[PDB]
């Protein structure tokens, strides 16, 4: 409250913390469905359907451009392109399968590098 703080965490290196993330995620032999945003023009039902659409090359471009406030907004936005692919692709289909990998593989990076 007013005057009255937890002790300040160091949140000075998050930045190049989050880069080396999605670094990792840009370079996954599996990150191919989401390395570019889906051509809305190309792809029925897409536009309509999903209605936040969020893909690696949009995430880079808003980091280095600080267009995310903390950490947590950064992870808002790489489990958004998970939970698009789940809402659009079925699970038993290579960008189903792509997706539960990635999310996976993302999980297990956050948790270490920040919990």
């Amino acid at each position: 409250s007013m005057s009255v703080k937890k002790p300040k965490r160091d949140d000075s290196k998050d930045l190049a913390l989050c880069s080396m993330i999605l670094t990792e995620m840009e370079t996954h032999e599996d990150a191919w469905p989401f390395l570019l945003p889906v051509n809305l023009k190309l792809v029925p039902g897409y536009k309509k359907v999903i209605k936040k659409p969020m893909d690696f090359s949009t995430i880079r471009e808003k980091l280095s451009s600080g267009q995310y406030p903390n950490l947590e907004t950064f992870a808002l936005d790489v489990r958004l392109v998970f939970d698009n692919c789940e809402t659009f692709n079925e699970d038993d289909s290579d960008i189903g399968r792509a997706g539960h990998n990635m999310r996976k593989y993302f999980e297990k990076k956050w948790t270490d590098t920040f919990k």
